[PDB]
């Protein structure tokens, strides 16, 4: 119950593979603080955040033309063929060039759209050497059908530099809508896949059924689930928070990584023996929280504009949108309050119902406390609005 034990005893609420630090990191730490080396300490925690927020990821997406790379990498960044930044579907013509694609909202996480080696003449090798293989965090191997030879030579090229593939099936919808009118065709699909891949000389692996049509389904979430297991873990949280907010699952998923920063930043700055209670409101203070804000809110998709996305979909006022949440509301000037009383309201609330998080007079300093109240207020905003979205679609 001692500080130390505090620091280090939060992140066992989230289970390894939710982890935005490393137990060996975690353990070095409470030992600095538990030997009193301050320096060292304070060091370990902004050394850690340093390398989690600096984190670039770089994925590598390849299959034959027609397999579903570009929509793949549209779907991944929850945009539509049409919002700018797609990677434009349906593209036949030939191609030698890969093409990056940045996260419309988070820069650090790019997509690498590679024409499929089929479209090339290039060798496994020699395309891998063309494709720049050893930028790639990790390769997205597409097939719309069985997967072929190409496809399999690719990723044996890929084990041999030790790096991370997944096999991808996409248009599964195609398959069932054409077998219907659901169903285990699914099962099948999979069958077909694993025979090609025993047939090139491999054991069975892993295989991911999906549709870039329909994140939400299939195999899509047992891979962005299995993505982020995967990677290094200091590169779990810049990769978690761009992902599409598909469930209450991974909405919570994403808020378990952002208390995990949150908690490392507030030992950064250091803690307090004085009550949160907000008494001034520093310009700074309000700027940076207007930042956490705007960030949270885009990284739970209930920022500005896709509030107005959603009042295009559903014929009414974006007014009406925010109306349904609490977030869009907080910096919303008003004559009735100043926003210093808003946000002391907010530290009081939630330290009522949350405690101090931390032992008797030790304190986060205030700012903290108003990150995981906005945090909450979001990340339930976002669950209050995907309620709406996805039981509205009815297919
Ligand atoms: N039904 C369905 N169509 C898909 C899926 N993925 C891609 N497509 C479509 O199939 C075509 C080829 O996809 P495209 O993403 O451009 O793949 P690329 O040529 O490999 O980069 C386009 O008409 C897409 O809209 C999927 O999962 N389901
Ligand atoms: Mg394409």
């Amino acid at each position: 119950n001692d500080l130390p034990s505090s620091f280090t005893g939060y992140f066992k609420k989230f289970n390894t593979g939710r982890k935005i630090i490393s137990q060996e990191i975690l353990n070095l730490i409470e030992l600095r603080m538990r030997k009193g080396n301050i320096q060292l300490t304070n060091s370990a925690i902004s050394d850690a955040l340093k390398e989690i927020d600096s984190s670039v990821l770089n994925v590598a997406v390849t299959g034959e033309t027609g397999s579903g790379k570009s929509s793949f990498i549209n779907t991944l960044r929850g945009i539509g063929n049409e919002e700018e930044g797609a990677a434009k579907t349906g593209v036949v013509e030939v191609t030698m060039e890969r093409h990056p694609y940045k996260h419309p909202n988070i820069p650090n996480v790019v997509f690498w759209d590679l024409p499929g080696i089929g479209s090339t003449n290039f060798p496994p090798d020699t395309y891998l050497e063309k494709m720049k293989f050893y930028e790639y965090d990790f390769f997205i191997i597409i097939s719309a059908t069985r997967f072929k030879k190409n496809d399999i030579d690719i990723a044996k090229a890929i084990s041999m530099m030790k790096k991370e593939f997944y096999f991808v099936r996409t248009k599964v919808d195609s398959d069932i809508t054409n077998e219907a009118d659901k169903e285990k065709v699914l099962q099948d699909i999979r069958l077909n896949c694993v025979n090609t891949f025993r047939e090139n000389g491999i054991a069975e692996p892993p295989i991911f059924l999906l549709s870039n049509k329909n994140v939400c389904h299939y195999d899509f979430p047992v891979l962005m689930d299995k993505l982020i297991s995967d990677l290094p873990i200091y590169k779990r949280h810049n990769f978690m928070v761009s992902l599409p907010n598909i469930t209450d699952s991974v909405i919570e998923k994403k808020r378990q990584f952002l208390k995990q920063r949150i908690w490392l930043e507030g030992f950064a700055a250091d803690l307090v023996n004085i009550i949160p209670s907000l008494t001034f409101l520093l310009d700074s203070d309000l700027e940076t929280l207007k930042k956490s804000m705007k960030f949270y809110r885009t990284v739970f998709g209930v920022d500005e504009t896709s509030l107005q996305r959603l009042a295009r979909d559903w014929e009414i006022e974006v007014d009406q949108v925010e109306a349904m949440i609490k977030s869009p509301a907080v910096f919303k000037p008003t004559d009735e309050e100043t926003i210093q009383e808003r946000l002391s309201r907010y530290i009081q609330e939630f330290c009522l119902a949350n405690g101090y998080l931390l032992p008797k007079n030790s304190f986060l300093k205030e700012i903290f406390y108003l990150k995981y109240y906005f945090l909450d207020m979001v990340t339930e905003d976002a669950k209050t609005l995907l309620k709406e979205i996805c039981l509205k679609l009815g297919r």
